[PDB]
């Protein structure tokens, strides 16, 4: 069928995005980046085809290269950044590591862009490609909560601009989705993959917990994000 390849093809760009961005856009390259100003002493592969339409396909071309354009700025200022604070440049530094707190933002902005973009489009190419799976609603549920821990993330891993309110609107998503998940209805012979997904629920239950309390502190903390990235990087796996 040319709407399962299409599905497929579909699917294939938003592992390739999800691998382009953990690798160039990833919160704790930047954020330690940042630390360190603070310390007082070939992207063609991306090219979307036609199994997306025009404007997503030009969305997801002005996103990554306005991504690229930030990430350049960002580390173009720090090895200038470098050279200024052997010249005791205590004017210029200040200013740099204005403009990288402010470009770490746009880079992270960007990457939610990309993955807002892609993922109603990898949510229907899914429902496709699953159509004939007994647990599609539970992989489903899995898959879109994933998709709103991974966001709520990215949100709070924005060092010095913590993102409460827009966290707060994804914690009401993700509460929203996770008692739609508790009423999904158990498939005989699945209990294995049910055990499975109950230990998935507790684990947002625990996510939830967890962020509720870090953004409570109203910024960004290394040791908060270090600790959640860890304990959920395997469990909630947006992969």
């Amino acid at each position: 069928t040319e709407e399962l390849d299409d599905a497929s093809k579909v699917i294939n760009y938003y592992h390739m995005s999800l691998a382009v961005l953990r690798h160039v856009a990833n919160a704790k390259d930047i954020n330690a980046v940042l630390g360190y100003m603070e310390q007082t002493g070939t992207a063609e592969l991306l090219d979307p085809g036609d199994y997306f339409n025009p404007e997503v396909r030009q969305n997801l071309k002005q996103n990554y290269a306005g991504l690229f354009n930030v990430r350049t700025q960002f580390y173009d200022n720090f090895n200038k950044f470098l050279a200024y604070k052997k010249s005791k440049d205590t004017a210029k530094t200040a200013q740099l590591l204005d403009e990288n707190y402010k470009l770490s933002v746009e880079l992270s902005e960007y990457k939610q862009v990309i993955f807002d973009i892609l993922s109603p489009l990898t949510e229907q190419a899914e429902s496709e490609l699953l159509a004939d799976e007994p647990l599609k609603d539970q992989i489903m549920a899995m898959r879109k909560m994933s998709g709103t821990v991974q966001s709520i993330m990215n949100l709070y891993s924005r060092k010095h601009a913590m993102d409460g309110v827009r966290i707060d609107l994804k914690m009401a998503e993700l509460e929203k989705e996770l008692k739609a998940a508790e009423k999904i209805p158990a498939v005989t012979g699945y209990d294995e993959e049910l055990k499975n997904f109950q230990s998935f629920l507790s684990t947002v239950k625990s996510f939830m917990n967890d962020m509720q309390k870090a953004r409570s502190k109203g910024a960004y903390s290394d040791k908060e994000y270090q600790a959640m990235s860890e304990a959920y990087e395997y469990g909630l796996s947006v992969i």
